[PDB]
C-alpha cells in the first residue's frame, strides 16, 4: 500500500481522565504493518502512579499493523496517508464505561496518534479501581463496513487476580479523511499483551500480534 | 472417549414462546455429526401460523454438542450430555429488540432431545426484524468463559439485512450442567449457522450450522493459550 | 369510562422460568381503579420454594389502577373493554435480565391478566438469587405516546439487606387492540408494597397506590 | 441556612470536548437562587463554531446547587460546595450514543466556578442528534440514591423531536465530595431545563433550570418515606 514501508515508526500521545483522575501519556514505537506486529513504550507523564487499573487503556493505546490477505481491502493502510480517525465506547459489566476518540496522520515514516479518553462509574471496589487486572485475553474483532466508515464490535475478556473474568463489550467507530475501498465483514484475531512494567508504575511496554480474515468455518451458500 | 455420543446423533426440538404480542409454537426434527461439529434441522412452525417478525431471531435458540474440539480442551457439552444440561441467553439488539430463551438438553438413546423457551419484546415496529427485511446470519466467533463451575459464552453476532447493511446484536449465553464437569480454559467457538430452505408457504426452514473451538491462533509472547 | 366501575376485581395467571427455575403464579385481587388504588393476593402455585428474591416479579403482577387528571387522557381504561397488552425489559445493573409479555382482558367486572416471565443471567451470589432483597422503593415512570401505543421508562431502586440499593432499567411497551386517544407525555408516581407474606411463603398480599400526572415544576415555554 | 451559601450565587463555567470527531470548547457565565432551586446560564460557543451536533445534549452537563430542599432531607450539594464536589456521567442514548462528562465544582466567594470535561462517541451520523433534528428535553425526575459516602443519580430523560416524536436516553451520574458530608436518604429530584434563547450564528445560548427536590408524593402502608 502507497507510503506504507515493512517498519513504521509510531509516536503517540494521550490524555484525559477515569474517576475523577487526571493523567496524561506518552508513547514511542515501532512496528511491521504487514507482518501484522507493533510495540509501544508508554509513559505517564501526568497522575503519578495511576489508581486505577492500566489494562483499561491499552486497546487505545493502531489498525495499521494488522496482517491482511490479498483478497480484503485494508481499510487502514489505505487511510493512513489521508489521515483517518476513530471512537470507541467500552461498556464493563459491572457498570465502568471508558469512552476514547482518536486521530492518526502520517509523516514521513512515522505514524502519529492523538487520543483522549473520558472513563466514568467504574466501581469504586471493583477490580478496575482497585487494580486487580492480570491482562487482556486475545478477542477477534467483527469488521463491518458501515457508510463510507468501518464499525467494529468485539467482547474482550480481563483477566482478574482471582483467576476469572472482568468481561466489557466495545463498539468502535472508524472515518477516514479519503475515500477508501472498502472491505466486505470479516475479522480481526487479536492478541494485546503487557511484556514489562517499570518499578513505578510509570513505564510500560505494550506488543500486539493481529491476523485479518474470513470464517474459517465452510458454507453451504457460498458465502465467505 | 464419550460412550453415549456416537459419529451420527438425532435431535427431537420443541419451541415455545412469543416476540412482540405473538405466541408461537415450533418442533425440529435433526441429525448431526458431533465430532466434526456438523449439525441439521428441519423446523417447522406448528403454532402461531405465518411469523409477523423475522425467523432469523430464532435461530441462535435452535445444540453445542454438535462442536468440533481437540483432544487438548475440555468439551464442557459431550461431558454433560448424558447426565444433561441447560442454557439460558440474553440478545440485545443495537435498535431496541431484546430476546430472552431458556432451553434444557438430554439425552435418551441416540436422541438428543431439545425443549426451548423464547420471549421477545421491545422490538421496534418499523425495525427489520418485525419488518421481516433480514437475510441470515453472518458467522461469528464466540468466547467461552469458565464461570462458576459452569460457562458464560459472549457474542456480538452480525444479522444481514435486505438493504446490504447488517444489523446487530449482542449475546450473553450462560450454561449449567447437572453433574459436575471438567471446566475448560477459556477459549473460542468459530460458527456459521445457515438457513438452507425457507418454504414458500412460511411453514418449514432447514438450518444447518457449522461449529469449531479452538485457543487464539496469533503467536503469544507469554507463553500463554 | 365506559364499563369501569368505581371497585373492579382481578385475576391473573403467571407462569415463567427465571435461572432455570420454572414456576407458576395464581392472583387474586381487587381495586379502585379511578382512586388509583389496588391489592394482589398473589399464591405461588408451582415451582416450590423460589431460588430468586419475589421482588423481581412484583412490577410483572395493571396500569387500570391510576388516578389520572382530566386534562390527561387515559390510555388503559380506554383500552380495557376491548384489550390490551404490555410487554417488558428489565435489566439489573450486575448483569440480570427479566424479560415479561402481558395480556389484559375484561370479563363483566373481572380483570383476566396472562402473564409470562423469562428471566436469565442473574448472578448466582448476587442479591437477587441469594434472596437478599427487601421490596420496591417508590418511582416515577415516563409515559411517551409512540405510534398507537405507549412507551413506558423507568429507573426503580431495590432495597437490599445491606442498606443499599440493587437499580434497574425499565422498558415497558403497550398496544390497545382498538384505537384509543393518546396521551401527551406525563408521569406515573408509583408505590408497591408487599404487605404480607405466608408462613409456608407461598401467599403474599401487594399494594400499589399510582398517581398520574404533568411535572409540577413550572416552565418558561408555557410547556406542560 | 447553610454555610456559604448565599441567597443568590454566581456561575462560572468552563466546557471542552468533543462529539462524534467534533471539538469544542463553550464558556458559561450566569446566576440563580440556590434555596429556591432556580439557576440561569449564559453559555457561548468559543471554539467549534456553531455545532454540527444538537446543542441539547450539552444541556444537562452545563449544578445541583440550585435546587430546593425540604428542611427533612439532607442537602449533600449545598452541603459539598464550599469544600468542593465533583460529578460524573454516562448517558446512553436508545439509537447508539454514548455521551461521557466529568466535572469539578469548587466555591470562590460567591462564585460557584465549573470545569465540564465531555466525550461523546457512536451518534448515528444520520439520527436526530448529529442532523440537529431536537427540540429541548423534556421535564424530568431523577432518584437520588445514597452510595458508598456519595451519590448515585438515575434518570431516563426523554428528548423532544422535530417529528413529534421522543429520542430517550438513560443517565447514570456519580457524585463525590471533598470533604465528609452527612448523606441524605432515598429520594427524588423533579426538574425542568429550557433553552430561552439562541442567537442566529448558534453561538450564544442561554439556559434555565428549575429543580425540586422531595420523598414520592404517593402514601405509604408500610410506614417508609
Amino acid at each position: 500500500y502507497p507510503s506504507i514501508k515493512e517498519t513504521m515508526r509510531v509516536q503517540l500521545s494521550m490524555e484525559g481522565s477515569v474517576n475523577y483522575h487526571a493523567f496524561k501519556c506518552t508513547g514511542k514505537g515501532e512496528g511491521k504493518p504487514y507482518e501484522g506486529t507493533q510495540s509501544l513504550n508508554i509513559t505517564i507523564t501526568e497522575g503519578g502512579p495511576l489508581p486505577f487499573a492500566f489494562d483499561i487503556l491499552s486497546h487505545a493505546f493502531i489498525k495499521v499493523f494488522a496482517k491482511y490477505p490479498k483478497e480484503i481491502p485494508d481499510f487502514f493502510k489505505q487511510s493512513l496517508p489521508g489521515g483517518f480517525s476513530w471512537e470507541r465506547v467500552s461498556t464493563y459489566e459491572d457498570g465502568g464505561v471508558l469512552s476514547a476518540t482518536q486521530e492518526t496522520s502520517l509523516q514521513g515514516d512515522c505514524i502519529i496518534c492523538k487520543v483522549k479518553v473520558l472513563g466514568t462509574n467504574f466501581p469504586a471496589n471493583g477490580p478496575v479501581m482497585q487494580k486487580k487486572t492480570c491482562g487482556w485475553e486475545p478477542s477477534t474483532e467483527t469488521v463491518i463496513p458501515r457508510d463510507g466508515g468501518l464499525l467494529l464490535r468485539d467482547t474482550p475478556a480481563l483477566m482478574l487476580a482471582d483467576g476469572g473474568h472482568l468481561s466489557c463489550f466495545m463498539e468502535t467507530t472508524y472515518k477516514s479523511k479519503k475515500e477508501v475501498k472498502l472491505p466486505e465483514l470479516h475479522f480481526h484475531h487479536l492478541r494485546m499483551e503487557k511484556l514489562n512494567i517499570s518499578d513505578d508504575w510509570k513505564t510500560v511496554e505494550q506488543h500486539e500480534s493481529v491476523v485479518a480474515s474470513y470464517s474459517q468455518v465452510p458454507s453451504k451458500l457460498g458465502h465467505n
